[PDB]
């Protein structure tokens, strides 16, 4: 345990027996405010809803064997995987998790096990709402939940007693943390895209506040007329009946203007909106955040000047995104942590990368070329398209 | 628990489906009502903070 070069932070910044915040208040706030943005609320929409649209299941770990739970228990896990608690399912869960994985970086939940260590539900925890403990050698040893005078207390995955085969039995909850430069994870340091967006989304703030203002308060007339001090107490407002009385619906629309004897200049107004909301910046700053996050513009739906030039279809950059955001960035990570935190070894949590629509014409493509080869086993053309073995 | 439904003089009260009485077999037998809602950021499970 004192082997953990952990320890050179954890007694620096975190004093051992005092429970301290997950997240800073800067980063709820700028979270909280990203769901009412009409930019940042669609690519979080988007990155959720593509995550919880691929499904998993409970298999055998294919690396390592041995002492893995039976396939009894692997049913009943899948079980509780597929309604995890009275009020959500898989994919709610999954939405849940890739929201707090893209806003804060990391993402916890708490679990409940009965008497023998099998898993019954599971509950999602707010990060804002987390605080967590550490002893001196750097293990997180509680996790604090709520607020002061109504907090609730809950024990680690380490701190937990467990029975013989080293499972739990007893509450618990865990939680999954993104890695950043400086080392040590469990410290109050964070990895997430919203610490890059600040001037872009303050910058296309102010010019749609602006484009608003001027909206609200520029006069709305199309011309503007002058005359001199040499007209009548009568006459004047004969001048302006007669130029009102060519109105749309009036007795003398339109036919002409004859004023005889008074030098009414006329001037008139041109009122160009067409540049009201500063189109250019405004679409810099929208292409900036959606690069941030890593989702190819197009499918966003904002437009963009060039898509032909790079994609030569809409099919190769929905492929693409997947393959290389989702992938690596949320599945991995959330299969990894509830593998090792809900599996015993020797079992794994696998998603079912292959059967999203998104990949069906070149998956039977590739597939139908593997047919001609022959140096090849009928085994090992399965494995590298995805199939299992027979 | 409970779900109302209408105004303060002509509201109508039912029950929700965890609270209705269950047969043997866990189904409810009598009427009851549900609700699905989408998760936020928050992670409330059944609170009033919308995402639409």
């Amino acid at each position: 345990p004192s082997a953990n070069p952990a320890k050179i932070f954890i007694r620096r910044l975190f004093n051992s027996g005092i429970a301290k915040s997950v997240v800073s208040y800067s980063n709820v706030m700028a979270a909280a405010r990203a769901m009412e943005h009409p930019v940042v609320f669609r690519c979080l929409d988007k990155l959720g809803l593509t995550v919880q649209s691929v499904k998993w299941y409970v298999g055998a770990d294919p690396d390592i064997s041995g002492t893995g739970m039976s396939a009894k228990e692997r049913k009943a896990l899948q079980q509780v995987l597929n309604r995890p608690n009275s009020a959500m399912s898989g994919a709610q869960l999954r939405y849940a998790a890739t929201l707090s994985w893209a806003c804060f970086g990391r993402m916890a939940f708490k679990v409940s096990v009965m008497g023998d260590g099998s898993v019954n539900a599971i509950w999602p925890l707010g990060i804002p709402f987390l605080k967590q403990e550490f002893n001196k050698y750097g293990e997180v040893t509680t996790f604090q939940y709520g607020d002061e005078g109504n907090r609730e207390s809950i024990k680690s995955f380490y701190s937990a007693a467990k029975n013989e085969k080293g499972r739990p039995i007893e509450n618990y909850a865990f939680m999954i943390v993104k890695p950043s430069i400086n080392g040590a994870m469990n410290l109050d340091v964070q990895n997430t895209p919203l610490q890059a967006v600040g001037m872009p989304v303050a910058l296309y703030n102010g010019l749609m506040e602006r484009a608003l203002e001027q909206c609200d308060g520029t006069p709305n007339s199309k011309w503007f007329v002058t005359a001199g001090r040499d007209i009548g107490e009568v006459q004047s407002k004969e001048i302006k009946d007669g130029i009102d009385d060519t109105k749309p619906g009036g007795d003398s629309a339109g036919e002409i203007i004859f004023v005889f004897g008074e030098d009414v200049k006329l001037q008139e107004i041109k009122n160009d909106l067409s540049d009201i909301h500063s189109k250019i910046p405004l679409d810099d700053q929208a292409r900036t955040i959606a690069g941030n996050f890593g989702i190819p513009i197009a499918l966003l739906g904002f437009a963009a000047a060039d898509g032909s030039k790079f994609a030569s279809n809409y099919d190769e950059s929905r492929k693409a995104f997947f393959e290389d955001t989702i992938e690596p960035g949320y599945l991995t990570p959330m299969e990894d942590g509830f593998s090792m935190f809900l599996c015993a070894p020797g079992s794994r949590v696998i998603f079912d990368r292959d059967s999203i629509p998104a990949l069906k014409k070149s998956r039977a493509d590739i597939a139908a070329v593997y047919e001609k080869v022959t140096f090849i086993d009928e085994n090992e053309k399965r494995e590298v398209t995805g199939w299992p073995k027979k």
